[PDB]
């Protein structure tokens, strides 16, 4: 089986929230990581890549696969890289759907948007 993994990544231009909002900007360049488990506790299926003009990455993937989620390691804009940790305490990441399991067709698998965070708060924030 073959996959592509989609999403999209922004700038969050308030430092001061946690949120993805029409001030949000489209950030090229980044880059994200699919890790997978696979019931086995440790990641042991892993793949990269960067986003591009729209924001976007779209991760190719072979074979079905759980427990599977998409984190941001780099930022291509050193005034917007904090990586915003929850609430909870937890970083957030993006989780996929690849199980074998299901009734869906699709062969793309969107994700949520995940975003860096500048250090200041643009005007409206
Ligand atoms: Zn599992």
């Amino acid at each position: 089986a073959k996959f592509h993994v989609e999403g999209e990544v922004y700038c969050n231009v308030c430092h001061s929230r946690n949120l993805i909002n029409e001030l949000s900007e489209r950030m090229a360049g980044a880059q994200v990581q699919l890790d997978c488990k696979d019931d086995s506790k440790k990641v042991i299926y892993s793949i990269g890549g960067e986003t591009d003009q729209d924001g976007v990455y779209r991760l190719p993937v072979v074979g079905y696969h759980e427990d599977c989620e998409i984190k941001l390691v780099k930022s291509s804009r050193p005034d917007c890289s904090e990586i915003p940790k929850l609430a909870k305490g937890t970083i957030q990441t993006s989780k996929v759907d690849l199980s074998k399991n299901t009734t869906i067709t699709e062969k793309t698998r969107h994700v949520k948007p995940l975003s860096f965070r500048a250090k200041t708060d643009a005007p409206g924030c």
